């Protein structure tokens, strides 16, 4: 008869659509510097807005995050690797998250939604990432949700 409530673990998992579910929540994911959006979920995104030409115009790089105003939300693009040839690193990832959140506060985005990130079994491991989001957002006022369909 006790509601399991523990510190941190502000990450919540939801079942169902990820773009049709949220009405105001923005989208956030990791991509390559060469906007090589052609693998995993990253593909859908390229189809939803497919603004590679708009993103590239930002000339972003590792540790930096890109922003795009589609209609009424700011889409973030975490950059960790430069090209498919280059595998993603945890070090960069963390930073990317710090650069992304920085925006939310700057403006006022207390709502974010991002799918499952961490392709490959050896490459990366959600267990690790999910943790980075805790330490990075450990001291913030932004709510995040992870959709799994």
């Amino acid at each position: 008869g006790s509601s399991g409530s523990s510190g941190g673990s502000r990450i919540t998992y939801v079942k169902g659509d990820l773009f049709a579910c949220p009405k105001t929540d923005s989208l956030a994911h990791c991509i390559s510097e060469d906007c090589r959006m052609g693998a995993g979920i990253a593909v859908l995104f390229k189809k939803k807005f497919g603004g590679v030409q708009e993103l590239l115009n930002q000339q972003k790089k590792s540790g930096e995050v890109a922003v795009l105003k589609r209609d009424g939300r700011y889409i973030y693009y975490l950059i960790t690797k430069k090209r498919a040839s280059h595998k993603p690193t945890y070090e960069n990832l963390q930073k990317s998250l710090e650069a992304m959140k920085s925006h939310c506060l700057k403006n006022g985005v207390t709502d974010l939604s991002m799918p499952r990130i961490g392709c490959g079994l050896d490459r990366l491991q959600w267990e690790n990432v999910s943790a980075m989001i805790e330490e990075v957002f450990e001291a913030t006022d932004i709510k995040i949700t992870v959709y799994t369909l």
